[PDB]
């Protein structure tokens, strides 16, 4: 039995009946009081902490209010069935100390227990919370642990935290992409609906890939976070400088080839100079094929009488592949 | 143990056993009685706080009551598991008193602990409830703090309160946006549907832009509410002399240049004299485009029978940008 | 502690243990006993009421049984989690008295707080329970009080409860409208759907207008309570004679003129001789433009072939204004 | 305190804690133990019943087992959350008895206190449960009380219980329809959804209509439960001898006049002989017009090259009245 | 207080301090001991019953347990709410034991008390569970009681228990089928959806017919389960040797006549030798016509250029039915 | 009453109040104390097991830390409702030991009562969790045990665990199949919507299929997982040399002899050398008719104008199998 000050901002959810002081997750303390100090509404708090805390308890301990994850009943309003809330510690070397000041945020990932902590990085968070999880062939082997802006606002930076046995799933070569919320396509000539699983729909998902060769990813290795399946394809970047954007779509375009989809028109922009220039990314066993004097050229929708097909006419432009000969080139003009 | 006497209008949530009297969060007081007043249907509720309050207790001291928010729950009707009320209190200088007189509601936001606390002018109230949260980059960086009608009955004002780290994010030249509620689209050539968040479909949501050099917002600043995304996106008002609005949407309408989407009509109005007039918002990049003898005009729908497109004609009227040179001009006239 | 009789026809919901006799929602009394009488199912109820109470008990004093709102909970079957009942009372002068006969339903609203109690009539109850909401710019100021059919049985007259500091909004020619369940259209050339609030799905809502320049309404002024935002709007009628209503539609014909919707087709009747005649409300706007030599006539949705436009044939027969100078006339003939 | 036997076929939800023996929602019994005998399945239970009730208690006394009402949690499975059973009594007349056989269903409507008790008569019973509810202008004006097969086996009757002061409502020529599930419905040239209310979607629900000057029903007055409010519009019905059934529907096909709806297809039979006739109702005001040389002939959906419409070609087969003079006559010949 | 050991497989949800041994609904014995034998799993449950059940306790005495319906609240996961387990006995002459060995399952239903035991083939289970419900005239007239897989592997065979009273509902000649989940219909020329009850979707249903004259089923009498009411018609199957299934449907092709909807293509074969035949339900109102030269023979989706009908487009292939004169024959020649 | 210390790496939902130790569901341990060592996150739970117990404990005894399953309520968020966490044991051989170390997951399936522990290899795990059940004529016989990666990382490996008296069902030519989530089909001229069970829709579910003769299966037997009805259906792959898949769809691609469906393209590839080939599943019946100058050509929708059929070009490209006689062959070139 002690007695420990903390000073918070906002007194919710704390009271002195059950509120533990959960050390990696082990009921340590017990809040006993909660008194107010007027000035910049300052709260203070007093615990009890056991013994030998109380003697590993020091200058450099963080302390900081956790409330429950962002949930469905939370969001309903069922206040009465969602959970309680704790307080956290983190024991530094320091010095002696009674007196602390809260913390507004959980703490950096400092413990080593073999867990793979590696850094994401999106242009917005999504519907990602915290506490949402991460999948390999839909298997759960991880949980996104924090996100933060970086220092530059344009992006946000989500760190997970991929378990121990599981660390040998993510390489350098792993791409992650985004798998959160329901999407429902209508398509031509039917329609079928099956988009993603249960628990993503609620509080979202990341899911990954492994690649085959590629040295195991460690220590805080960076990672872009596609926002979806098909952004996250492998295939060769092919520039292509178009007459216009007429029948052009930024990501449902494709190119035929055989007949077949081959690769899909990913990028389309207006340069200055008024140059409406894009970009396509193509399958690897077609990447042989693209060569000097390989042209790619659009296709209209044009009306067909002798065979009658709606398919032609409800897709729009096709960009049509035609091989040919010579040293590889990457870059192609569209007339 | 004091005695405190607070009429109210109605003795509604209100039990002897457990009401408790939170003053920033914290439970100093305890309903004791309630007792009628027959003159004006005054309730008299004996409330005993604690002592040191007691001696903070002044002539100018604000108690009101506090329900729940509006939840899911709550319109459901499952009124055993939402929560319980409460009454609030906000000491001022004064003089001695024991008996005070309810407030309506919430009082004004007075502290000062570092949260911003800036002001959104919206032309009603939309989805958004007390207690609903604002978004940057799908991260919640504050909540709706209070709303109220302006003097003038044309608006709403909604103020909120962006928290303390956070308040280097907005600007001077933020725009806020709302994004509340559910909504779907059936579009051509295939439908898709990713509208919104989970908790801003329940309860509402404000997000917010953060642009790269403007000074930083302070103080009870001022802000424009757009309903919409597209509603806020930046760009140059162009003013147009249109001869009918026979085939022309107040939003749907589109600016082509070189066959991609450049500007949006934003306004359609019917002048008195029978001179429809409206307005178009285009992007920057083209801005440097408009000037003299640049001519903006639309384009029929008109039925193509070599090459077959459904967009074409599913799509309508469409401005044409055909640029020019000379002194940048910013109003139009469509023949 | 004392004995008050009160006759009930259905002990439901009526536990001796806990059953509070709030009288403004102020619990003054309990229920001690049921007794049966075995006369046209009388039911004796003893409760136990205060002793201020008591000597303030007298021969008219109202007592009657409340069971919750209608709720989402209460349909679901969830007997559980809803809520308790109580029984009401309003003393009145009277006589001594001992034994009460209760009421069948609430009484009307007598009390004088500030609260403004005004009168709609409706030609049905439509989605409204008791307890649904009234809005002012989508902000909650006020509620429905009560409902009841008038001695015509044409209508219902549903009477609200307008708060004590929005009573200046509501005016002499205030229009209220309703808000309530949801409706999801399709629309040619896409579809959005955005319809109403989300408490107002499960309860339902009263919207309302307030005008520039009307007096304040007061003291149980009666209201039309249209069913729809755009059964409200404001405008001149306008009585035309119509060949035929071939294409015509109720609400679904516009008024072009310059091609935009300036008014709307508001009636379609089969008078007798077989004369089909409508009226149309205009906007504000072109009412200066309705005159002595301006003629009202519809265009059929004719096949166009030089401008392909699918709009044209989907909405179908489109009353045109052609202006014309003279005196304003108000109803007008179609050829 | 006293012992009394009462036999049943399954001890289901009877347990000798808490069940009561609520005779008119009065607590009188509790139920002591269960026993059982071998033969046949009886099962013996033993119930303590208070004093007056046991001098009231004779051989002519109903017993039968309430289970709570087919409910959203009672399908889901939340047996928690449902409620608890209880058993019911109705004393009668009859001799000294001690032991009671239990009843199979609940006992007719006996008691009279003003409540109005009528017969309904329909095909099947619908979406409709016991405790569904009755509306008037969707006022909730009575409930359902119980159904059973009729002795031959076509039909369900329902008989409802419209409240004491509701009871001038129900008329003679009323007409009771069906107000229950959820129809959505694509119609052409957009689409519009609002088919009922919230509490009528889990339960079901029976409104009706009081005509002008009819007299009042009384006493176990038997009426039709129409499926559909436009199955219950008023009319005269007009026998019609078609040539044949080739593109008229059973509901769907319309009467014109001057291009407005007036009557409606409502059955269409193939009498042998192969003679296909049918029959329509027919809007009182237009009845006036229907004499001899009075024609009503169908008008095919024709191709319109100078008008193109949509509405034409989609609805299809369309029945026209073309009026004449002479006596008034009630069958017509389609050629 | 006795004791009584029984082996069970698996324990779970059997508690020491409540799990009851429900003999026929009542509670006869409590669980007093879980210990475990190490040899094939064995689980020794030590059981106290009462005195009198004792001497009736034998040898050839059934225990099982059982586990609450498969629910909705068991599906999501909610095991607070749901219930608890117990185990069910079923004594027999036997001799005196101790030792008991569980079953895996519910034993046959051996006892009478009048209620009907029936049995239904069905080639799967379908939505239908233990407990799920049987209907007639859209009214509970009994329950599923059991299912098992018949010796030969290609069926279900389903037993079902009606109740006492409505045992002369069921006949030889009743036809059952099925009502189960939700099919939601788009129908051309608009479209409207009900299509069952609201129990029948969350756990499943059995509706069945009565027909007028027949002799009343009994004692475990087999029926067919259909799976649908329109396959459930009765009718006359004719036998049709079709020339091609180009553009006929297994259930979609109806047989004309006069234009009426008169039978329905029901099976579509190739037979060996490259034959397609099929056959078809006949309404019994026609079966008088179909005779020796009585031709059946299918129309195509002709277009249509003076009565212009999307309808007839629409449905395709359509079978006509010609009648003659002569002997009456049952299979036919299609052409 | 004894002491044995487990080691674990986060101490969440481990309450020293109530969490058992359940081995083989029984309630054999309690937890008495948690402690930490800092080294690692070492977590030291003391745990009090029973006195027979503690002899049978040995040094190689599994303890694991159990979770419940994965549901509707835990992604919700109600964690007051779902339930409560326990660790599970496996005593072996081993030697005397009081120091134990945690295992991260669920031991294999070590225990013989003759239930059938089978795997299956699926190319991901899909929507299935533990325990999900797996259908027989969807009849619930058996469930999801385990998942885990195999060694090669392509694959999962599902290892389900069907129940003592259903293992006769499988066989060796058995297919299991997946049916899990929803998917709704928009189809041409109409559409209809029955996809799945209520269970498999929240957990997942998997069916499969007894064939007629084959040799039962035992003992770890793998099996494919197939992830649809349609992808397990028996037949004889073809294989095609087609000229180009210009209209030719992955598994929409049918077969048609004497105007009926046969087979389904099943696979679709573009070789090197740009050879674009394919397979085909025919059924058994015409597996006869595959032959020497047997051939199978593509069929164009061509436009149909005396027979308007919108189905045929709906559909599109089509296979059509013309046979022939000689010797069987299962390769054919298509032109």
């Amino acid at each position: 039995g002690n007695t420990v000050t903390i000073d918070f901002m906002s007194a919710d959810g704390i009271v002195p009946g059950r509120t533990p002081v959960r050390y990696q997750g082990v009921e340590v303390g017990t809040v006993q009081d909660i008194s107010l100090s007027d000035d910049l509404r300052k709260i203070e708090v007093k615990v009890s902490i056991k013994s030998d805390m109380k003697d590993a308890l020091r200058e450099e301990t963080q302390f900081w209010l956790v409330t429950p994850k962002a949930s469905l009943a939370g969001v309903s309003g069922l206040d009465a069935l969602v959970g309680g809330n704790y307080i956290g510690m983190m024991p530094g070397k320091g010095k002696e100390q009674d007196h602390f000041v809260a913390l507004d945020t959980q703490p950096k990932y400092r413990l080593d227990n073999g867990d793979l902590m590696i850094h994401l990085q999106a242009p917005d968070l999504g519907s990602l919370n915290s506490g949402s999880l991460v999948y390999f062939r839909k298997i759960p082997v991880g949980k996104v642990y924090d996100y933060a802006i970086n220092p530059n606002k344009q992006g946000v930076v989500i760190d997970v935290l991929i378990e121990r046995r599981f660390t040998d799933l993510v390489k350098k070569g792993s791409r992650f992409w985004n798998v959160s919320g329901v999407d429902a396509n209508v398509s031509i000539s039917g329609a079928k609906v099956k988009l993603e699983s249960l628990a993503a729909l609620v509080n979202g998902a990341i899911a990954f890939d492994s690649p085959e060769e590629s040295k195991p990813a460690e220590a805080e290795d960076t990672f872009g976070l596609y926002e979806d399946l098909a952004h996250s394809q492998r295939g060769v970047i092919i520039k292509l400088e178009l007459p216009s954007g007429a029948g052009l779509t930024a990501d449902s375009t494709p190119l035929m080839y055989q007949g077949l989809e081959v690769g899909q028109l990913t990028k389309l922009d207006l340069n200055p100079g008024g140059k409406v220039t894009g970009e396509m990314t193509v399958d690897p066993s077609v990447v042989t094929l693209l060569r000097e004097n390989t042209r790619i050229e659009l296709r209209n929708p044009k009306l067909s009488l002798s065979d009658a097909n709606l398919s032609a006419l409800l897709t729009g432009k096709t960009f049509e592949l035609v091989p040919g000969d010579g040293e590889p080139r990457k870059e192609f003009v569209v007339v």
